[PDB]
């Protein structure tokens, strides 16, 4: 049964809700973004309106096969009426097409929902600055304070030099990356970027790539592998027997594979630095895991909550078991006690 922090007070409106059949009183499916987890149960069938980004209705069409009257696309940063009732999307910061969503009820009351975000200062430079949010429904996947990780931007510099130098050393060298959804495409694009190449995928990969609304894209992607000198991989193929696997295929083109695994947090954050990283080897098979996080580390989501001094938090993350609810709240009074909200 449809938790109540999927539903929205005095709306017919619901948020990421798609796994429990008809919701009774929903007149409207939101959907924040392409995940499996958030869409579980869309499919072709589906004729109750889905409002959405126009990229995340894009993957709707082209991947679950949605029937184009039901996806309801709207623009990013636009006043715009939803069964009589404003609503605005804002960019999250986490994947491709992933949005925010500001609700305005009749009442006078004000919600944010954040759907998956990574909270950052730009943000607050948005629509959010000009009036005042009585509810969040916040993304607390990182909502602890061991969980720090290094910002996009740096992670961006260590992959472009370590492929960089390893191929301008061994130029019969392969670059691999781990995927198995939407984000973190920043990582092989730019690392093909500095090597001169397009990135090689699957067809069904090039298939999701292509609905993004890159810029540019069709010279940076394709689908011939032979061609190709950074391709990318199923995760769950990113080990050595699969590597290993893989390093037959390409039928002696290459002597060395130099992979990464872009991971979220790992116990490994605790004690090292992006600079002083080491990967995994055997034989001439080399595996990264590095910390790009699409989500809030927890100085990110601090900031961003004492910023926005709700009235009130409802957690969408962790709300599973009882120390972790607990756990969360007491955060919260802290931050609100700090703050002077």
């Amino acid at each position: 049964t449809c938790p109540f922090y999927k539903k929205i007070p005095g709306t017919g409106f619901t948020v990421d809700a798609f796994q429990y059949g008809v919701v009774e009183g929903c007149t409207a499916y939101f959907l924040t973004h392409f995940h499996s987890d958030h869409y579980a149960g869309l499919s072709k069938h589906f004729t109750f309106p889905v409002y959405c980004s126009e990229i995340t209705g894009n993957l709707l069409k082209n991947k679950l096969h949605v029937q184009e009257q039901y996806i309801h696309p709207l623009p990013l940063d636009t006043e715009c009426i939803v069964n009589g009732v404003k609503v605005v999307l804002l960019d999250a910061n986490h994947c491709p097409g992933a949005v925010m969503i500001l609700f305005y009820l009749p009442n006078g009351t004000v919600i944010l929902h954040t759907g998956d975000f990574r909270a950052d200062p730009s943000m607050e430079r948005s629509l959010l600055a000009d009036q005042k949010v009585h509810m969040l429904y916040l993304d607390t996947t990182y909502c602890s304070p061991e969980y720090t990780f290094p910002s996009q931007q740096e992670v961006i510099r260590f992959a472009i030099n370590t492929a960089f130098e390893a191929v301008t050393l061994n130029p019969h060298a392969l670059v691999v990356c781990g995927t198995y959804s939407i984000g973190k495409e920043k990582v092989f694009l730019a690392i093909a970027d500095v090597l001169g190449s397009k990135v090689g995928m699957s067809q069904e990969k090039y298939k999701t790539l292509q609905c993004l609304n890159i810029p540019e894209i069709n010279s940076l992607i394709t689908t011939d592998m032979c061609s190709s000198l950074v391709h990318l991989l199923p995760m769950m193929q990113i080990n050595f027997k699969g590597l290993q696997s893989h390093l037959k295929k390409c039928g002696g083109k290459y002597n060395q594979i130099l992979a990464f695994r872009p991971t979220g947090w790992t116990h490994s954050n605790k004690f090292t630095r992006i600079a002083d990283v080491i990967p995994q080897t055997k034989g001439n098979i080399s595996i990264y895991g590095i910390p790009y996080s699409e989500h809030s580390s927890y100085l990110e989501m601090k900031r961003f909550v004492q910023w926005l001094k709700p009235q009130k938090i409802i957690p969408t993350v962790n709300v599973g078991t009882w120390k972790s609810r607990s756990t969360m709240e007491k955060y919260f009074r802290e931050w609100k006690l700090e703050a002077g909200y």
